[PDB]
C-alpha cells in the first residue's frame, strides 16, 4: 500500500502504534527514518533492493522504469505522523562504510556516501560531469534546456521523487549524476555556520550521505552553497567534512578533489 | 465552457474523505488534469484541461473582452490549492525540467525554448521601453503603479500571481506574444534567506518553477524583473537569475547590455 | 450603507465562507475590492463610497459630518474578517488604471490619479511645504498634536482603515486633501529590506494604495520619511518614485526635485 | 466603577464580540478609547478616570489613596481581553488634538497637553534635574530601588496599565507628575529598527502616549533613555522630539536643548 | 503550604481564571506576587516563604531540611500555569522599595535590600573573589560540578524556580547567600540586543529580580558573566550597575570597581566614571 | 524495563499530568532525570540504566548486545512525551555534583565524573588522538561514514537520545568511552550567539550532559568542533573548558593544552 498522505494523530494510542508508512511511529526493520533540515523521511531499504532488481532483471530497464514510476515513488516519503520526529531530538543516520561496497569513482575504491560536485555559476558543474560519462543523470530544479531531451536524463519534480529515483539507479549499478542540489541549498535554512551557510545544510548532507553509505551506493550531486566570497574557504571544508567525496570545479576542471577511500583519504589540488 | 471553479474553503489534512478529493476540490488527489507546483512557499496548481479548453475559446473570440466576461472562468487554469498543508508530501518542489525542440519560440532567436525569458536592470534600465520596441501583441500590467500605457487596448491589468500566470498562460497558449509588467512582486514576495546582493535564494527557486511550468505547457512568457541587488553583487545575482531560466536580457537606457538564452540548438550569448 | 462583520469569518465553513467579504466571507461583491498593506488585507467598497461622498457633499461640512459619521464610514474601507482572507490571492496587488479621463491639477495640471508623496527626513519641512501648496483639507495620522489640530481644514484620524476613507471620500468630494502623513505605515510595514534598510513590502504597499485610488480616478498627496540610511536615500527616493503616480522631494520646505506620470508624459523637474 | 473582564473572549462568537471592551468584547462604550503601544492594545475609560480622579482629589493624600484603590484603578488603563482585539484597527494611533483651553505650566506657561519627554544617557542626571522641577508626585517604574522609594511623594507601580492609571489620574488631579522611567517601554517594545538601532515601533508608541494625554487634557513628564548607538544620538533625538509634545536633552543635570509645542506656537531652546 | 498547580489553566474559562495564581487562575491572593524574567511568569508566595523560612531557621540540620522538603519549596517560587497568565499586565516589571529598616553587612554595613551581581569574563576569578567573602552558603546552579560541590557549604539547584525559592529561603533565614551562578539567566533570556550586544531583556530581569529581593527585605549575591563584546564592556557593566541595588566588577579574584545603593546613599570605589 | 510512550500527553488533563514521565506525565518517577538540551527535555532512568548495564556487563560483547536490545535502550534516555513537559522548570540545568568516590583515570588518574570534551578545527586530528588513547569503544554520531566504522570497536547511532542512552551504559559497564562526535549538538542546538558566533546555549547543554554524567558517576569523553570564527577561537574555547570537567586541545592529532577538574583540584597544561 502507497504511504499514507493523511496527517496522522500524534495523541491517539492507535494511529501513534501503526507503521511511519501508514501516518504512525512505528519504524518497520525495513524503514529509515530521517531527516534534512525540519523535513521527515523514511527509505524502505528492502522495497529500494527489490525494485533495483526488478530493474536490472527486467527485458528493458527503461520500459521497466517508465511503467513502476508510482511503485518507484512510494520507496522514499515523508512520513505524515504528526510531530513524528519528537522522540528522535539531532537526529542523523548511523555511519557506515565497507570495504565490500566501494565504487569506481575518481579513484577505484570510493566508498559508499554522496560525492558532491561544487562551484558557482560560471564554474561548468555540468559539463565536467558530462565529461565523467555518467549512466544517467536526474535533472531537478534547474531549467529545462536540450539535454533533458536525452534519455539518460531523467527530470524528477521534489525531493522525494529525486531521492527515489536516484538511489533506485544507483543500486542497479548505474553512475548516477544528480543535476542538482540546488534546492537543497535554497530550502535548507536556519542557524548560519562561520561561513554564512546555514549548518542544517552540512547536517543534511551528512544524513544523505549515510543513507548512501548504508545501501551501498554512491550518488554524485552538482551543489552551489553560495557562500560570501570571504568564506569560500571555510564552507568548502565544512562541506568535505559532510561528504564521502568532494570535487571543486572551475572552467569545468578539477581544483581540488578529496576523496574518503577504501585505503584512506586522499587530497588533490591544483589553483586555477 | 465547463469549467469547475475551484474550492476556496480549505480542505481538512486529517479527514480522510477531505484529503481524497481532487486539488481544485480542497484534496490532495491530482486530477490527470492538475499539475501541483510551487512558488516560494506559494502551492499553486494548473489545469491542463481548463487551459486547453479557454485557450481555445479566446482563439475563437479579441483578448480585452474576452477576459473581461471570463475573469470567473480563468480561476481554474492557475489557482491557490486549499488543501491545509498541502505541500507535506512533497517537500522541495520544483517542476520537472522538459525540453522539446518542438516547442521553440520566435523571440529574440528563432528558436528559443518554452519556458521564461525574463528583462533584467534597475529602475532607470528601460526594461518597458525596451520590451514596447520588440512589439508584443499583448502586455499584462502587474504591480506597477497606473500609467498612460494602462489605457492600450493591448493592455490587460491583473492584480495577484494566479490571475497573472492564467492571463499569461492562456494568451501565449492562444499564440500572443505576451510580455508581463512585470514580476516586481515576485522579487517583493519571495522572500527569506539572502544569498548575494541580498536576494532571497527563493527568487531563484521561483523563477525555476515558474520557468519549468512554462516549459511543461510548450510556452513562452516574457517579464521584466528588478532583483534589487546590491552594488556590489549585481553580475553575481544577474548570472543566478540566468542559471534559473530559459534566457536572460540585461538592459540599460532601453538598449540590450547582454544577452543569454536556452535555444533549441544550444546555449547563445551576446554581449 | 451598513457596518461590516468584526466577527472573524470560519475558513472551514461553507455558508460563513460564500458570504460577501464585508460580511465575514471570501466573495466580493461587484462594489468590493480586495487589496493589502503588508499582511493586512483591506476592502474598499466602491458603493459605499459613492453613497457617503455624496453626503458629505451634502453637508458642505467635513469636520462636522466625519466626527458625526465615524461609525458608517467603516463601510468604505475595512479589513475583511475571513480567517486566512488573502489565502486564494499570494502576492496580491491592485489592477494597473490610468485615463486621460480622470486627472489632477496638482503641481501640474493632469496629473494621473493615484497617489503623490511627499519626501524628506526628520526636519526637511514636508509639512511647511504642503501647507504652502495651500490644500483644502489636510489629515492628522500618527503624529503628536499640535496647534494646527485646532483648525477646521484639519481632520484627525487613528487606524489605517480610516485614514484611507476619510481620504477617498474628501478626494471622491473634490477636496484636495494631504495627509500628515504615513509615518504609521513606514513603521508598520515591515520584512524583508531592500537597500538603505527599507522593507520591500513599503514599495508594494504604496503601490497597492497609489493602484486603489486609481481605480477610483482620485488623487491623495501624502508626507513620508521612509528613514533610509545615509548612503543609500537616493535609491530609497527612486524605488518611491517607481512605485507611485508622483513624488516630491523636499528640503527647508522647498522642493529639491519632482517627478510625475501626468497624462502626457512623465515629467521630471529639479 | 467595576474591574475589567480577564476572560479572554472569543472572537468568533457574535454574542461576545457584541460586547464592550471592558467586558472581554469590540464593541467601545462611549467612555472607551482603543489605541496601542507596540503589539499590546489598550484601553484607557474617561468615566473611570473621571469618577476615580474627582476621589483622589478628595483625599488630597495620594500615597495612601492610591494603596487603598489598587483593584479600582484596573478600570481607567487595562488591556481589553477580546482576542485578536486590534483585528479592525490595523496601524492604529490615537487622533491628535490640541486645545487652547487645555496648557500646562511646564519649561512655558502654554505647554500643550501630551507627553514632555526627558533624554539623556548615562550619567546625564535626568532625575536630579527632574527633582529641581520640583514636580508633586513621581511615579517610579521598572527601575531597581533606592532610597528615593522611600519617600511619600514617590509611588511604585508594577506594569505599563498601572503606570499610564496611576500618571492619567494624578494628572487629572492636577498633580504636576513626572515618571522615572520609561526604562521598560525603551526595552519592551521592539521590532524593525531604524537608526542608531532604535525600534521605530518605540517613536510610534510615544505618539499614541502623547495623543491620548492630548485627548484628555494633561500633561504627563517621563524620563527616557532610548540606548541609541553613539554614532547616531542626534538622529534618534530628533526622531523622539517629532513623536511628542516636548522634550528636554539634559547632561550634568542642566538643559543642554529643548523643544516644545506650545499653545502659541513650536518654542525652541539651545 | 503546598506544590502549585502543573496542570495548564484555561484563560477562557471564567471559573479557571477566577482560582489563584497557584492553582493555575489569574486571581493573585495577598500572597502572591507576579513578575516576570524576559517571557517566563513568576510567583513568589510571601506566605509560603515566610513558613518554610522559620522552619529553615528552627532546623537543626539545613543540608537535609533542603532535600526533605524539596516538594513544598515548589510553593515558594513557581511558574504559574494559566494559559497566557501575563496577558492583563504588559511590561511587568517589580514594585521599587526601599527601607532603612532592611539593609545588610555586605560590603558596606548598610547595603540595601536587592541583588548585588559580581560581574566579570570568564577566568575573571568571581568564584575566587566571592570564596574570600566567606558567605555562609553557596547555592551552584547551571556551572559543572567540582570539589567546591563536596567540599564547601553548598546547595546544588536544577531550575530557576529552585534557585530562586532555595536563595530568598536561606537569605530570609539570615544566611549570606552567594549564587554560582547567573550563566543560565544571561544564556536563557533572549531578544532584541542592547548598543552592546546583550539583550535588554536581561537588564529589565535582574531589576526585577533586584525589586522582589527589595520587596522581601533581602539581599541575594549573584556571580554573572554577561559575554558583552569586548568594545562595549563598560557600556553593558554600566546597564548592569543601572538595574540593580549593587555591582563589583572583578579581575583576577579582586576587585576592580564597586557600586552601592546603601541607606545613606550610593557607595563606590574603582570607578572611571 | 519498558518502552517509554511516545503518544504526546496532555497538558490540560489532570489523570494524564499526573502520570511518571515515561507514562507522557509531569510526575518524575524516584529512577527519574529531567534535564534540558537547547529546548529538548530528556530524561534518564537510573533503575533501566543500572539493570541494562548489568545485562551488558554479564554480555561481554558490546556490539551484538546493542543490536538485540535496541529496543529496551530507549528506557534509558528519552523525550518526555508530555505537551509543554518544560513549563514548570526554566532555564533547567542539572544539579552540580562531585565525588572523591567517583574519579576516573583518564590523562590524570583522579579525573571528576562528568564529560571530558576534546577541542580542534578542521584537520586538528581530533579523531586520530582519541584512537592513540586506546579507548574500549568509540559512539560514532552525526559524521560521515569512513574506512573506521568498520572496526567492531565503533558503535553507530542515529538519534541524540541513542547516543546518550549507549554511551552512559557503556560507562556503567565500565568501558572507556568516546564519543566522535558532537558536530550534531554544535548543529541543533541554537539560539542567541555569544562571542565567536558559537550560540550560547550550546555551554549551557555542555554543562547539562557534564552533570548528568556526574550524577551518574561516569566520565564521557567526546570530541567536538564548536566552529567559532578565526578571531575568537580562544573565548570560545575558554567557555568550553569552563562548561565541563575537562578539555584538551589538539592540533596535528597531539595536545597544544589540557585543563581537568580532579578530584584533588584544576590541573593545567601551563602547569
Amino acid at each position: 500500500a502507497a504511504p499514507a498522505v493523511v496527517e496522522g494523530s500524534s495523541t491517539n494510542a492507535a494511529a501513534v502504534k501503526k507503521s511511519l508508512r501508514d501516518g504512525g511511529m512505528t519504524a518497520l526493520p525495513s524503514e529509515i527514518l530521517f531527516a534534512v533540515g525540519s523535513i521527515p523521511l523514511v527509505v524502505d531499504k528492502d522495497a529500494l533492493s527489490t525494485l533495483a532488481a526488478a530493474l536490472v532483471a527486467s527485458d528493458d530497464p527503461s520500459t521497466w522504469f517508465v511503467a513502476n514510476r508510482e511503485l518507484i515513488r512510494a520507496v522514499v516519503f515523508v512520513p505524515q505522523q504528526n510531530n513524528v520526529l519528537r522522540a528522535t531530538p539531532l537526529l542523523s543516520v548511523r555511519p557506515v562504510a565497507s570495504l565490500s561496497s566501494v565504487h569506481n569513482w575518481q579513484v577505484r575504491n570510493h566508498l559508499s556516501g554522496l560525492h558532491v560536485v561544487v562551484g558557482g555559476t560560471g564554474a561548468g558543474k555540468s559539463k565536467w560531469l558530462n565529461a565523467q560519462t555518467p549512466d544517467v543523470t536526474i535533472r531537478w530544479g534547474e531549467p529545462g534546456e536540450t539535454f533533458d531531451m536525452e534519455e539518460s536524463s531523467i527530470a524528477v519534480a521534489d525531493l522525494t521523487e529525486m531521492l527515489a529515483v536516484a538511489l533506485l539507479l544507483a543500486t542497479a549499478d548505474y553512475r548516477v549524476v544528480i543535476d542538482s542540489f540546488r534546492n537543497l541549498v535554497f530550502g535548507i535554512t536556519g542557524a548560519a555556520g562561520p561561513g554564512g551557510v546555514s549548518v542544517a545544510l552540512y547536517a543534511a548532507l551528512t544524513s544523505l550521505n549515510n543513507i548512501c553509505a548504508e545501501l551501498g551506493v554512491l550518488l554524485v550531486a552538482a551543489i552551489n552553497p553560495m557562500s560570501s566570497d570571504d568564506k569560500v574557504s571555510l564552507v568548502y571544508n565544512n562541506i568535505a567534512a559532510s561528504v564521502a567525496g568532494m570535487t571543486v570545479v572551475n572552467n569545468a576542471a578539477v581544483v581540488s578533489q578529496t576523496i574518503r577511500s577504501g585505503t584512506g583519504r586522499i587530497f588533490s589540488g591544483e589553483p586555477a
